[PDB]
Parts: C-alpha cells; structure tokens; sequence
C-alpha cells in the first residue's frame, strides 16, 4: 500500500497527533497491520480481511462486546480509536479498516525465551477463558465457520491436493502423505462436541504466544490482541493451538528442521500456568485430551499451511514462493517429537491434574 493511500486512511480516524509515519507492521498472517507514528502517540492500523472475514459487521461487533466488557471491568484491552463521525471501523474504497491504541511497555515473543515466560502466557490464556465463560455462546457469532474443524480442514486439503492447481504436489509428497496418513485422527474433538462428552465453551481459537504483550518491566501479561476469532468452540483448541506455536524449540517458519523441537519443559509450563486457572472447569475428558490437543491443533495449522502451498498462497502472506511450504514442515516435526513424548506429556498434565 502506498503511503498517500495509508495516510490517507489514516484520516478517517480520530488520532491525537500529526502523523509522521505508517510501516507495516508484526506478524500476523491474515489481517495487514501498520504501526502508525504521530508527534504524540502511536496507533495500529489495520486493513481487515474481508475475504476470510466477509461479514465485517458481526466481526465488529464481537469485538466491540469483548473490549467493552473487559474495559467495564476495568481491564486493559485493545482500544479501537473510533472514526472522525464515531464509527468502529471505516469502509474506504472497498476496503475495511480499523484503528488501535498502541499498547506502551510492552514486549511481545515469537519464540518463548524460557519457561518462565510460556507459563504466564498460559496463566493468562487460561484466565481469558474465564472471563469468555461469562458470556452465552449466543452473544458471539462465529466469524468464520468450521474453523477448528479438522475433519473440514482436511476435507479443504484433499480438495487443494486432488487439484493441485500449480503442480506444486510432486516436491512435497512426504508433508502430504503425512496428512493423510493421519486422518482418523482428526474427528476427536468434533465428535466429542457433537455428542455432548466435550462442553462447548466461548474460546479465543487464535492462541499463539505473539497474541499476547507482556509488560516490559513486570512480565506479567498485559493484555490478549487479536480477538477476530473468539467465538463458541474447545477449551482444547485455546489448549493446543498455544502448545502447537509456543512449545517448540523454533520460529513458526524456521528453514532448518534440525532446530525444532517439541519441548515437553515448555509444555509443563504451560500447563501449569494454564491448568492452574481452569481447575474448576476442566472436565475429565478435557484433561484426557490436552496432550493430543497439542497433535490436533498442529497438524490442522500444517495441514492449512501445506493446503495453501498447494493453491498457491491464497490465505496466508508469505514472504517468498516456499514459505507455506517450510511452515507445514516445523508442524510435521512438532508432531512427530509429540507422538515420541506422548506418554511423557500424559505423564506431566496427570501430574498437574493435582493441586
Ligand atoms: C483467521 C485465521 O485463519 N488465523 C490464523 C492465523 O493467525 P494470525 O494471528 O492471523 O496470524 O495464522 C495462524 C498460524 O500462524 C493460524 O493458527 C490461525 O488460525
């Protein structure tokens, strides 16, 4: 996007100061963020993307309940800066806006630097999922459908991999044959939602560890943000999805497979953080499932990542033409090191399962 095109939307909203400056911004793979500077205070910019969020009404409007309720409790959330008329969010030229508070003193991680750091992210994944308790399942329309649907997702793969529209398929027949060789795993949750032995809770379906800003001085957790896919679904998908993302020993992205690893210390301590706020809720299915949780949620987001190679980059940014490609292939290490670990992992949340 070209600057007078950003400044220009930039316009729209009621910031309070000059801008000198918007730079894209973070690693969100969906929506296209910017970090606006002023001659006062900083604000996220953001273009919402209307084709995996089309109805950007109920989106804001899920969002809009989230943070106000949160701010009517006096907690610290994402402020949405309203537009100059008072809106929540702007539509300028086809295209869907909206506008943040920077959130000051703050530290974020893409790679969990110490156990330390997971375990508070759990702590407060875990609280977030109190707090979501509060609300009726009706309240927050899903914003995507099927979104941790494995059986879907991989109803999506098979389709991606029969077309292989770029004839990407022939250099990755071991990523895709693992996917498939899987695929009586992938019901476990749906099915266990579906009959009733799995409660349907409100959760955040987006966990990943660079969702959460940390305070730069004390650690503690600051505040969650990127609230586009709360929305009815699994205690385990918020479980998992945290594991898939922030118990590995490397980058989402890391080109060298020799670097990645399934930390079972990491996992112990998000766990434990995690755990340690949900005591009173976790069912004893739920418990049987959090280490699997960790295989379900990872093989769904490979399987994603190695489906969109296949489509030719259609969902996720990328960076360059193999970029879905070395994604999908920390996922298949992660889950190769979790079935090694299973008993171990078994072992730990058991362990925990006694406060
Ligand atoms: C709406 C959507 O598809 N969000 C995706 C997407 O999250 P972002 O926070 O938007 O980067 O990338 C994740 C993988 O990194 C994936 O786990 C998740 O489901």
């Amino acid at each position: 996007e070209s600057n007078e095109v950003l400044f220009g939307i930039a316009s729209h909203f009621a910031l309070e100061g000059a801008v000198t400056g918007i730079e894209p911004y973070g690693d969100g793979h969906i929506n296209t963020t910017y970090l606006v500077t002023t001659d006062g205070p900083r604000y996220i910019l953001q273009q919402m993307n209307t084709s995996i969020f089309p109805d950007t009404v109920n989106l804001m409007r899920n969002v809009e309940l989230v943070t106000s309720t949160l701010k009517a409790q006096g907690k610290e959330t994402l402020d949405i800066v309203p537009t100059t008329s008072g809106a929540t969010w702007a539509e300028i030229d086809g295209g869907a806006w909206r506008v943040y508070k920077f959130i000051e003193h703050t530290v974020s991680y893409n790679l969990v630097p110490n156990p330390d750091v997971f375990r508070e992210a759990g702590s407060a994944f875990g609280d977030f999922q109190n707090f979501l308790s509060e609300f009726d399942a009706s309240q927050l329309t899903e914003t995507i459908a099927h979104f941790h649907d494995t059986p879907h997702r991989f109803e999506d793969f098979k389709a991606a991999l029969a077309a292989d529209k770029l004839g990407r398929a022939a250099a990755c027949q071991p990523e895709i044959d693992f996917y498939l060789s899987h695929a009586d795993q992938y019901a476990v949750v749906m099915d266990g939602l579906r009959d009733g032995s799995i409660p349907l809770r409100v959760t955040h379906n987006d966990t990943k560890l660079n969702n959460i800003l940390m305070d730069a001085t004390t650690g503690k957790a600051r505040a969650i943000i990127d609230l586009d896919t709360i929305m009815p679904g699994s205690m385990l998908f918020d479980f998992g999805d945290s594991i898939r993302f922030g118990a590995s020993t490397a980058l989402e992205d890391e080109k060298d497979l020799s670097k990645v690893h399934f930390s079972t210390e990491l996992f112990r301590a998000y766990t434990e953080g995690f755990v340690g706020e949900l005591r009173g809720s976790i069912t004893a299915r739920e418990a049987e499932l959090l280490p699997f949780s960790g295989n379900l949620l990872t093989m769904e987001c490979g399987m994603r990542f190695l489906a969109d190679y296949l489509e030719g980059d259609i969902y996720f940014a990328t960076k360059y033409p193999e970029h879905n490609l070395v994604r999908t292939r920390t996922q298949i290490k992660l889950v190769q090191e979790m079935e090694q670990k299973a008993s171990e992992t078994r072992a730990i949340v058991a362990d925990i399962m006694e406060a």
